[PDB]
């Protein structure tokens, strides 16, 4: 009758579907939240500037203060526009004019327009933003999303309160995922848990689309899924390649490397990464790890310029078999 | 010479004529097969990402997919569109809104769609194609082709069901090419089959394009015609000229050399890559071939530095930075 | 019937709301304003030229000069361009054949444009410029703003009456500020007036936008709290890790670049930006200063052509532990 | 009319006083005439600097209405093999002048084309029919010509145009074709050819070829060269300290006409004299143009990279 | 009717018209000379491998040996060859075969191939060659002429006598020089003579043709015409340029070099062999010289290697005026 | 026929006359001769396997064992095949079944392949030589030829009786020199023989081939006939030269490299080949020496591509006191 249990999965994303809904219900961002809660008890608050990574709370808050803000009429008195991509036309001008002129829904004090990923915009669309902010300041409250302060002009850094948002701990994320796992129909093994853990680094949203991704395959979300999804091999055969280099055995780890670039089928780049992490969890001495650093650099750069992968990659063993032996 | 012969062994593909058009005519590329032919004895399947390299069945897997679904109706509701050739991502977006606005036919639940080279794509033009994906989420399934799935933005993985393609087999490559090679009546001599399996390397495409590049000139197909059309030296010549080197006989290695740039006219990579392959197969000490291999990394990146005018250009222009204020 | 305190602070720029509206409310710089005076009082005025440090007294004095002469519309007769933020001596062209087209509003004998970092364009630049400044000399007048006179070619200063504004003492500035933050009610810790100081540099500007974010995040203004809105990290923090990294200790500057990367979430440039700046208050021969105040030039452009932010910002710490070492 | 014949084809010379500023030669030219006698004649240079023009200008002095016959003009790269070059002169120069002086003339163009034996060729050749005919090879360096035949040859070496001798040529075809030669324009075909005629007079025509105004924007349009104006400003940003706006004036130049980075570093090359910033700065800058015109040009040799690389097997084959 | 002086000045070339017909009348190769008279005057010969630079001897004495041995049968019995496969170097085996296999005219012992360039071969040529060698040892009798006889392989050198041409004296080119000039009824300026001298650095044929060229322009030579035709500038020319570029005139140094390659029309590589051959004429200090011709050595390669000239020269210009900077 | 003296000693080259004809006469190897005498005298060996460094004895000893063990049948009775002359070795690998196929001419119990630089082979190639080692070895014996035994697989070894030869003295060399010059009419100098041996160093072949050519000249052989015919300059004056521009006297060294040039006319590497070998027996410290080896070599491939010979010895001569005076 229905689909697969394939597009099932697919169809929606769960990043989505699980965002909580409540200032209450968002985590590792405690400090974040109280701030945030003092509007909302007070119908009272200034122009937003959330920095920080993507995927760790900033979009959930700024949605999660709008219902609490503004109940049924969230939906009513919130503009969410995505500077960067610009979803559709002119989402910046002739767009916001309209909102910005009438009122709020409910005996609502302001509207509220999320410009998402807004240190995308150039010094001079941010010179306008900045008047088309002080311009409705008294009907509209802006709520700015970026990845660092430091990209926004001051003039409109000034008129904020600024929210640095940093990434979550693993128990944090790991409640998430074994929630979305169990309300799901997926067997969650713990292996498949620290892949994802791992991988992740303290970002929600990437934990949760390796998970989906993984369930796509199988209800059991092994950690050998995990690798397969991301373009990741298992930190176990990255090192494992490095110190068989280092010891000398120099022709072994090519072949680890072969194999590791055979079955997870990653790039250059990806395998570059997994060693510059890696290489620090290394019983490598000191001075070793300094010169594996310089070498992971100057290959990364080698790659941009599009130096050819495989040829590189094996450059780089062998620098490895050089600094193992001193 | 071949009187007309060199004009109908060579008039049509034999890549786009020997291609399968039967799920089950798909070899090396099992667990994926299986998964593929769930979808047409189910009529429903989610988005497609197949990562891996060219001419190891991604196509052949993406037509012999619309055949088994469309029937003779696959080259109406099956589109393929490359998306780096193509003038750009709005041409792309147009092509299938035209497309995709106009019900399947033989009552087809959907139409599909190809992009081909689709990592070939900026960040934003993966955003663009991401909403048009979605907006024609009913009508049509879209099937991406990439070398890596890590150089698909996350929004976009995250809705596809992910493939890897890996490398043919040797005994396959082979069962094939003597099948093309019965049906063409070709003398497919030991050697020069040889010759195209350690060319081609797992790629079938590669290695059919070979086959009938050499029978193109003669019906008899010789290793020497392989490599000619190959663009490769012989393994034997390669090995050779750097073992002459690793004697001391750079004079010797370099008579070497200009013959093959003089016979085939290879290119610097062309070399350089069959250099980096023959390391491996030299009857030297291991600690040799690791100062091979470093070394044959370094002049690939010679060689990329120097084609890389921009980063080049670049250079200069911050050389001038530090110059203009001494 | 009031917002809560953050609100309040925020709600307009105190760069603004403690602006010396008038000539004669200017302070330190009174042998200049004077001379200034003479141009309100007399109806006749040249094009200027205003040499000296950022937020010194170049902006404040100029508005000033717009008030006592147009009278309350010291918008519609004063242009305020930016040619370091505008594209070059064209768009810039343009804006004054926009705004001097229409004489000014009421009975005004000119306008004013008042050109930001004028000495930032090239000299074929300050050429067009001063070929646009004479052909509408007439119905506008310039106040061209530059940080050195020497800056500003021979057919422009000459025709200019050149103001020179002095560097405000560190203490000096901390006058208007210990003023500000108990006018504004505010525990304006000494350690948190010393961070301000430390990162306006001399610019009033920038130390009023610090107090004024600092203050929005509490009203004890802390050294954690100037350093988190300033984007910034303790110097004394950025120095120990480089310092860290010459000694050897390559592994502990990791993780102070990690701890300041996660905590104050500064950004690549940011960082790069501070090394470049705390590298020459290191207990350390100049020689070496120049020498890894290029390696944070190189591993910018590494940054700056596509490199891995962790990846190269590391392997910049292996650059120090290597340098350390000759 | 509208772009019927090329200017260079049409507004040619056809007297040795027509032409200009190659005058040393022009005088040596008319001393052949004056005698009728003359030696085989090797011209060097670059292209439209008057080499064909002094060719046949000379050879109708020498002919007169009559020298159409008296004069078979070749083109050295001709279809792969010279023995089509040795049927064709047997009966050219076997066949005795009249109305002209007491030879005919060969003009072969491109003569450093040919290789070794084909040059060697064309000395027994040359001397074969020596008393019949008289060569006049045309080539860009003298020193791609056998001894052999340079020894045999009067010699005479072809410079430049400069710019007053091309501008003035210039008008004399738009003030006779239906043109406006502005100064923008001017100051612009000549800094694009610089002493080319025949480029100027194809820049010329090409940039009237969409208006008989010629504007300075038309003319570097038409043509590859980017503006002048550009190259140098990118190089004031990036002087001036700001890598980040001359990086992206940079892209602009690229993305607008799709240079190469050689065209470019020849270009900044240019101007980097043309330039307000003091002798010092230019000295560094010289070295530093150098400097990356030899990365680029390293970078492309495929056949020095891959001998390097052999000389390195060599060390590391020293166990 | 008579032809213009300029005319009967190019009908043949000199070193033709002048070359010595007997062993006697060749000059600076004393000790060489009587060894080849002594075979004349004893019918007795083996293979000869005359080494030394063009123009000094080599073809010459071929040539004049040949006479002496033949008569007038010495075109019939003596084939000249140039190893630089005017052809390949097979169908160049082959007309030594046709000849080869043929008795002597006149009733000589032998015949002779004289080979041209035959350091020009690879090893495997010169192995070949050996063979053709010993197989018509006893009919024939080869002359091959190298740079230098380190080049030709050890097998074929030592089936040789080894004749060792060196550079003539400047008397001896003078004495032929002015004898010509005496036989042509030209005037040999004093200047002219020392001009032909300088350039020639020994070669005896390179000064005739230098000579005749000059006689081509005016029955008086003049150093003027000596340097005009012979495609060098002037000594002092090239020092004025150095010094220039040296004292810190770098625009005016680069003038003098447009001048010179405009002028007399050198090559890039022509100015940096004169720049090597005046660099050591300066009155500059040891140190500065050292560093002038390590710099010489580094842009002569760039040449080599195809680098743009004039942006090469000018650089090196550059190089000057930096090391002038003592 | 009755020639002079000359074409007698260049008749036939004396490396090949005085080829060592009986195991006697091979000298330097007396206890591997004596294995080797014992052979012959019982008829019977196993198979053999050389090593050691070329041209020391190896091939001359393994032919004087076949003359001795098959008399005048020798040459039908031993092959002689080059191991890694991979493409030959197969398009001749079925004349060689050929060789082991038909019985040994003249009665002899077997044939003897010779295998040169048999360590040319692969671990494969290796066993599957073993493979036909015991194949034939009831017919063939196997001489196999190496630098390292320890390049042979065990197997192969096991089956073999090792010989390790030894690099040859001047001894060994000195007195096959002195029986040569007495069987020629030579008057060998003192002087002349220390010099061959100098410029020979061990190589018995270069010896010989350098005092035929200097016999050639005169039958008194003098060290200033070796030195000419070698195409070596005085070895004091290369030193002199060397350790001239190492303390700074880089235009005296310049004026030596005139003298030196000008009493001989080398190449550019004639001259570098000296320079490489005489800087090891300079009083200088070995880094030194391997710094000046180095810059010799990269000189040399400057001058190998093109360069020009005299700028380079210059900017050689200016890198020694550059790099002296550090
Ligand atoms: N504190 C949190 N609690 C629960 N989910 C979170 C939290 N932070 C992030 N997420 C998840 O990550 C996704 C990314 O949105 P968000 O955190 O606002 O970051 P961004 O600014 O990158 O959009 C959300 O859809 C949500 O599922
Ligand atoms: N020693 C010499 N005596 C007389 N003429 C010479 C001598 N050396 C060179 N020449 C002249 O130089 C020309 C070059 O020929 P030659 O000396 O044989 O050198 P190559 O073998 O390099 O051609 C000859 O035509 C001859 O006129
Ligand atoms: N003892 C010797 N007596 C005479 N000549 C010798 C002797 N040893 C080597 N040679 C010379 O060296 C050449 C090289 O052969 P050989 O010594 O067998 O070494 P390889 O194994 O490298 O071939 C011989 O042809 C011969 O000219």
């Amino acid at each position: 009758s229905e689909e697969i249990r394939e597009v099932k999965v697919l169809e929606k994303p769960w990043v989505e579907k699980y965002r909580p809904q409540r200032l209450d219900d968002i985590v590792g961002q405690e400090h974040i939240v109280k701030r945030l809660k003092h509007y909302v008890k007070t119908g009272s608050m200034p122009h937003l500037l959330f920095a920080g990574p993507p995927g760790v709370g900033k979009t959930t808050a700024a949605l999660a203060l709008a219902r609490e803000l503004f109940g049924e009429n969230w939906r009513h008195n919130f503009l969410e526009l995505n500077a960067s991509d610009e979803r559709g036309i002119n989402v910046i001008r002739e767009k916001v004019k309209e909102f910005a002129r009438t009122k709020p829904i409910g005996g609502a004090s302001f509207k509220i327009i999320f410009l998402d990923e807004a240190d995308a915009l150039t010094q001079d669309a941010q010179q306008a933003l900045r008047r088309t902010m002080e311009m409705f300041s008294s009907n509209v409250r802006f709520i700015l999303s970026c990845n660092y302060s430091s990209k926004i002009i001051e003039p409109i850094q000034s008129r904020c309160a600024i929210f640095r948002f940093r990434p979550l701990r693993d128990e944090d994320i790991a409640k998430r995922l074994r929630y979305i796992a169990e309300n799901e129909g997926l067997e969650l093994t713990e292996e498949g848990l620290q892949a994802i853990l791992y991988i992740a680094e303290g970002d929600m949203r990437r934990a949760i689309n390796i998970l989906q991704a993984a369930a796509a395959l199988d209800k059991k979300i092994t950690d050998e899924n995990v690798f397969m999804v991301a373009s990741r091999a298992r930190p176990e055969d990255i090192r494992e390649m490095m110190l068989l280099a280092l010891k000398g055995n120099f022709l072994k780890a090519r072949e680890k490397l072969r194999e590791i670039l055979l079955k997870q089928g990653l790039s250059g780049e990806d395998v570059l990464v997994q060693m510059h992490k890696e290489v620090f969890n290394l019983p490598i001495e000191e001075p070793k790890k300094v010169l594996l650093a310089d070498k992971i650099g100057e290959y990364n750069f080698r790659l941009v310029e599009g130096a050819n992968e495989i040829i590189q990659l094996e450059a780089l063993l062998a620098q490895f078999t050089l600094i193992g032996k001193k």
